[PDB]
């Protein structure tokens, strides 16, 4: 029931399974107003649908069309990532219908069971991981598509790009857990650290710039130390015997 860095591995066998993360949804920016003033105005969201074995990101974009005429839209936004979500599994033959929904906010359980009732085969379960795929948003390409749609539409990604030619499944989610991480921890140093060769180039169907195998090695270990030298500061710790699983503990969430 429960997912947990304890039973994270079975994300990559042969069940279908999709994550799902509605925090990028509902979106404000705020802006000086044309009498000076300052004020929020809803940009464009989306709905973040990963399928963690394949790769395969299902981007909903949320146009801010959606929120016209509506009330309290950080209660609604939560409905509209059900009915989506749902209307997505239900498109999809029963072969490629997941067995697994995993959603990154506990808030986002109810109303996906509610939804998803249609699916008595699919199970809805929480996560005490505290995944970082908000950080999605620091992703250029995925932040372009979203702001720059002028309609309702639903986008795919492979978001491991070509990876899986060269590494398994439970590899390629750990470097993108990883890169999600430091990204969140410290946007403008990740970026920095992905952006500081440009020879190496993002193929125009890929999100991640194209590293060979020994490139993204010390890239891992650069958002690594990025991460632990910010935790370190944080919580005045030896970064270093700091164990393995106490590392991955600090890359997925969980304690």
């Amino acid at each position: 029931p429960f997912l947990n860095s304890s039973n994270y591995a079975e994300l990559f066998n042969n069940d279908i399974k999709l994550f799902v993360d509605d925090t990028n949804v509902y979106r404000v920016t705020v802006h000086k107003t044309f009498e000076g003033n300052v004020a929020t105005k809803a940009i464009n969201g989306c709905i973040f649908t990963l399928n963690p074995k394949t790769g395969h990101l299902f981007l909903k974009i949320i146009h801010t069309s959606v929120w016209a005429g509506q009330k309290r839209l950080s209660q609604l936004a939560k409905w509209k990532t059900a009915e989506e979500v749902s209307a997505l599994v239900r498109s999809l033959p029963k072969e490629e219908q997941p067995k697994q929904i995993i959603v990154t906010r506990k808030a986002m359980l109810d109303p996906l069971e509610v939804h998803m009732l249609d699916f008595p085969n699919i199970a809805i379960r929480p996560t005490e991981l505290r995944l970082p795929f908000s950080a999605a948003m620091s992703i250029d390409k995925l932040s372009d598509v979203v702001m720059k749609a002028t309609e309702p539409q639903m986008v795919l990604f492979n978001i491991y790009d070509d990876w899986l030619d060269r590494i398994s499944s439970y590899t390629a989610f750990s470097r993108l857990t990883l890169l999600l991480r430091a990204l969140k921890t410290n946007e403008e140093s990740a970026k920095m650290i992905l952006l500081s060769d440009p020879t190496i180039t993002i193929k125009s169907y890929h999100l991640w710039p194209s590293f060979t195998d020994e490139q993204w090695i010390t890239i891992e270990s650069q958002m690594r130390d990025l991460i632990l030298t910010e935790y370190g500061r944080k919580y005045n710790v030896n970064i270093s015997a700091l164990t393995q699983t106490e590392i991955k503990d600090i890359i997925l969430g969980q304690n």
